Parts: C-alpha cells; structure tokens; sequence
C-alpha cells in the first residue's frame, strides 16, 4: 500500500547508485522487500495528508539514506544519490553487547550495525527482532542477509516512541504535541527534530553540522522526487538534544 505513495520507479530514482560496484550492499535492497516490510507497519506512508504521507516516505529514507551512504563531494549526481551503500559497519566494529536479562546477548553474537538504520545493541536487536517475530538476538546476521527484516528493523525504529522522544514518524505526520520542556529547547515539528531524536547529542543544538546538512540534502531530493514540500524547521542546528 506505501506503493501507492512511492513507484518502483521512484525508489530506484532516489537510491540510485545504490547497486555500483562500489556500494558494499550493492544487488541486496530491494523494492519489494522494502514494500514487504512495510505491510508490517500498516500506518507508514498512510497516516495524515497526501503531503504528509509524502513525507514520511521521504524523511525515511533520507535519515537511513545517512546512516548507510556511500556519497561524496565529487559523487555522479551528487552525494545524494548515493544512499543505501552499505548494510554492515564499516571496520572490526565491536560486540555492541551490554548485560541485560531482558535481552540477553547469544554466545558468539555481534549487535554491530545493521541494515537502513544500523540498527546497533543486544538491548535493539531484542525489541526489534519481538516488534517483527524473528529471533534477532540469535541470529542477528538476517538484519544484513534477509532485506525485507533489514527493511523492518529501520521502519520499527521509525515507528517507535523512545519517551519524551515520540517516534519519527509521528513527527514527519503532524502527530507529536511537544511539550513545555520541548518548547523550551527550541524543539520544535519538522524533519530537524528527528535527527535530534537520532543522534541529537553529536549532531543538534551546536550551529550549522555537516552531518545534519546531510541528511537534509536526501530528505530534498527525496520530496523532490514524489514531489512534496519539505516542511518547516528542517535543521535542529538550535535545538537543546532531548
Ligand atoms: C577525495 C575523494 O574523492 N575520495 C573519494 C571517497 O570519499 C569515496 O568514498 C566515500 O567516502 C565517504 C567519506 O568521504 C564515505 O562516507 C562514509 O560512509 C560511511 C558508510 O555509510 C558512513 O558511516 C556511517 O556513519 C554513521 C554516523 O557516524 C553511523 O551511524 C553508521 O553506522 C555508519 N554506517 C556504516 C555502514 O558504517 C560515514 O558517516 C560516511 N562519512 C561521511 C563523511 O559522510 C563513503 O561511504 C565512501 N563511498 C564509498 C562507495 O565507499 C570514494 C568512492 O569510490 O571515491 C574517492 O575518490
Ligand atoms: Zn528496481
Ligand atoms: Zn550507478
Ligand atoms: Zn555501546
Ligand atoms: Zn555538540
């Protein structure tokens, strides 16, 4: 059904160079996994206005585009093009596992970075793995092997609420009622309070970031592409982290 808001054609027009040789990832994302998983999440890309439904698409994968790029200054069509590289950490990376009984680790495992949101953490890879019905503490690997879980991991963080930070995708829909402290930290609705609850305490309340411009020139060229306006408050260049 989110078919009805991005094309086939309109998904490979946005990730477009995500398949060169030179993308790691490169034959493993694909439009029906990611319509696949979708249906999980029925209220993505179907929830508010035409717009907004636009948007929320948009905003998606602009912010996955970021954490899985393979762009660059001198990159054909532009750094932005290039979203959807990489499926796996980069580097030796690290077990990412903390104690917990609640979801806890597997011998042998690694909760690195995986899939669209590098989803990262033994105490992630157990809600997200319960949210989709699989077993990702032990077998966390499907998160870079089967592409419809990959896509599911990175929309069940999309959907989910982490209180007071709501979830991304109520922000992108016009859902979030911000509250006094959110007023108070500048904190205000639009694309640039979802990087804030991403990865606000590197990226947010510090001046102009290239690594929020960043994720402010996929979330452009992706609206351009369905054709939407981008919204208000792109930048969180002056709002406190949550
Ligand atoms: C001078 C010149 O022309 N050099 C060219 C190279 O730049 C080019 O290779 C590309 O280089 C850029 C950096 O310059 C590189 O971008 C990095 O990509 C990784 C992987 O996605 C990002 O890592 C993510 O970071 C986030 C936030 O920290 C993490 O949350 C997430 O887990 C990480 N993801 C992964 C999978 O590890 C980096 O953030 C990002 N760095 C920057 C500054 O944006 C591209 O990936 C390189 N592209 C490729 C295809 O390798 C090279 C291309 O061939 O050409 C050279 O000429
Ligand atoms: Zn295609
Ligand atoms: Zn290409
Ligand atoms: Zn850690
Ligand atoms: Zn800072």
């Amino acid at each position: 059904s989110v078919s009805s808001i991005i094309s086939h054609a309109q998904f490979d027009r946005m990730l477009l160079h995500r398949n060169d040789g030179a993308c790691q990832a490169k034959g493993f994302y694909t439009y029906d996994a990611f319509v696949a998983a979708a249906n999980a999440f029925p209220g993505f890309g179907a929830t508010g206005s035409t717009d907004a439904r636009k948007r929320d698409v948009a905003a998606f994968l602009a912010q996955t585009s970021h954490e899985t790029t393979g762009g660059w200054a001198t990159a054909p069509d532009g750094a932005f093009a290039w979203g959807y590289c990489f499926k796996q950490e980069r580097g030796a990376a690290a077990d990412y596992c903390t104690p917990s009984a609640q979801w806890p680790c597997a011998p042998g495992k690694r909760y690195y970075g995986r899939g669209p949101i590098q989803l990262s953490h033994n105490y992630n890879y157990g809600p997200a793995g319960r949210a989709i019905g699989v077993d990702l503490l032990r077998n966390p690997d499907l998160v870079a092997t089967d592409p419809t879980v990959s896509f599911k991991t990175a929309l069940w963080f999309w959907m989910t609420a982490q209180a007071p930070k709501p979830s991304s995708h109520a922000v992108i829909t016009g859902k979030w009622s911000p509250s006094g402290a959110d007023r108070a930290a500048g904190r205000a609705p639009g694309f640039g309070v979802i990087t804030n609850i991403i990865n606000g305490g590197l990226e947010c309340g510090h001046g102009q970031d290239s690594r929020v411009a960043d994720r402010i020139g996929f979330y452009k060229r992706y609206c351009d592409i369905l054709g939407v306006g981008y919204g208000d408050n792109l930048d969180c260049y002056n709002q406190r982290p949550f």
